[PDB]
């Protein structure tokens, strides 16, 4: 047994294999974030914290004695608890499809935008930075004409470049945003194929964040520290139901200030 | 023999090789969609029902005893009858082409139009929900202005990635939907030119619809369960003329009602 | 795991040797249909109907086409809760016998009786006609002296060899009725005796069922298609006790309407 406890949840194996798939496709679905950072794990269940390799001075504890405490960043554990009834897990030993995985769905959902709020607008709880705080660069907005955003990301481009900020870049919009740039068009031409060219990396839609974010992707400037990776566990169940959870626990390290302009909405 | 009584048919094997060659070029011309949905089958002449693998209350059978019958739906038969002149046929050994097979041709037509409204418009009598009414997703409408489709398309798209639902994404429009984003340009740039970009999947013709579809190409999320494939069997002959029939049992499975978008007429 | 969720019961595997075995017994020994009907399947459990091959008249999709509704028989599940005490499981592993089964074999009573009642009396909501509805053959009725059984019962085959059924014919009587012509003599001469020549097969005792049924062995004739046979499942537990399950699925097809007399109570 493992501290997912998968073996007491009455959930035959084909519905293990549906929640996970569907956990699965829906976080991937989700997640911007481990598109562009670096992606560091899963260390295992034993890390607690990353070296920041940084010293903290500290009160001696004698004569004479040096004493540095060491930085460190702890791993913070998400978890978000979802039902499903026992009903659509018995159904599906029964060959259906259209068993109703929405709880895990909006599950994975929940669990991928408090990640992905975390990586970029920082999670203070847990002493996250954040990239939207840990970028050193003006912050710039976005307008109210979607025809202005290659103006604006040619800004944040210019603005990466003056930094000495390699490519390739990308581009992440918030869902609304992303809309906006999925309609827009120039005198007909699409304004998405300017951004594809103006970008010469990936433009992502991002819908847990805000506003938009401008980012190099020539690594080494954000690290995500998985612990474990998303995991699918057992709390309870009864007569009708199971309470299963959605876990992972993690740390977003930000080590290039400069590497981020925050395009504020 | 077989049930199609072919070998009854006054039908040389050159002419049901025409007659099939006809049948099967409108079939796949006319339907949509076996383009979009999975396909499965044929399962066989024996294929009366499919497990939907729920179960139903129904009154016990005796005291403390619980009954829950299995829940399941019906294939439907269709069967198009149409007539073919001997004349037609007799020309085929002859060598002709030419020969009129324009009634094989509005058979498969009526076929293929009846299985896309079954699809997507639904079946009421055969219990086949049908796309429209199975789709949860928030009901568009088309514009009298074709440069507004990319637009209306970008949201309804924006529907699917809020709901979760992966691509390849394609749409499908009914035939003069179709004619007018064929005609049309923005501002001279060709406006099909612009939803090839903004659809990954494919845009489809599909003229037995009311105004268009947008959907998942993802897969797992519709499901054609053919018992029979599109078959070609005798009725009765006369001096002048032979009663055919084209035929095909299947029902149609809307497994995952998030996954499409009905954009009204 | 699986669908019976055993592998949650606090029931050792010796204890589910001995409810096994005592269900198995008890359910044989009161099952009368499978000693008659021909026994097809576990068919598995996909399986949420039977192909009866008929077709159903429905309202035409549209212009020209012929709609024909494919008809099938449903099975029903059929589910006995049972609570057997965790004294009694755990008495097990200590090498007890006279653990207390009597509520599985209860349970297996009430099974048996309800299937062998769907099979012979009907059950309507399921929409089983049963031997006894789904008999063309003139009703008799048994009298209340046993010494005129062979006449009554020799009547009925006379019947059967009229309606040109073959044998090898078999003699189903309820529990009392079994009982009478266990007693009985003629003469002294032992009245069974007579019956093991006037019935060529078997003479079989049915106390589920209501007067007597007179019926063909020849096969081809009932058909009982199993989904899923006997199985022990796991409802839940408290410290005192474990509720489990007894539960099947099947339908049973009448093919042969005039291979069964009804005896009438």
């Amino acid at each position: 047994m493992n501290n997912l406890y998968r073996e007491l949840a009455p959930v035959t194996d084909e519905a293990w294999g549906e929640i996970e798939q569907e956990a699965t496709r829906t976080f991937k679905r989700h997640i911007a974030g481990r598109r562009v950072v670096d992606c560091t794990g899963p260390t295992g269940a034993t890390t607690a914290a990353v070296s920041t390799g940084h010293l903290l001075d500290v009160t001696s504890p004698g004569d004479g004695v040096i004493a540095h405490l060491r930085d460190s960043r702890p791993l913070v554990r998400l978890r978000v608890p979802f039902t499903i009834t026992r009903d659509a897990i018995d159904d599906v030993e029964r060959g259906s499809q259209d068993s109703d995985w929405d709880p895990v769905k909006d599950a994975a959902k929940k669990l991928a935008f408090a990640e992905d709020r975390a990586i970029f607008e920082g999670y203070a709880a847990a002493n996250i930075q954040g990239i939207r705080a840990g970028s050193s660069n003006p912050g710039l907005a976005l307008p109210d004409d979607p025809r202005g955003y290659p103006d604006v990301i040619a800004q944040a481009l210019s603005e990466l470049r003056l930094a000495g900020v390699d490519g390739p870049y990308s581009v992440l919009l918030s869902a609304d945003a992303y809309t906006k740039v999925s309609e827009t068009t120039e005198h007909g031409y699409p304004l998405r194929e300017h951004l594809n060219r103006v970008v010469d990396g990936d433009i992502i839609w991002a819908p847990a964040i805000d506003g938009a974010f401008v980012l190099s992707t020539r690594g080494g400037d954000f690290d995500l520290q998985l612990g474990t990776d998303v995991s699918i566990g057992y709390s309870s169940h009864d007569a009708d139901t199971v309470q299963l959870y959605l876990q992972e626990t993690f740390t977003f390290l930000n080590y290039t200030a400069e590497a981020s302009v925050a395009l504020s909405a």
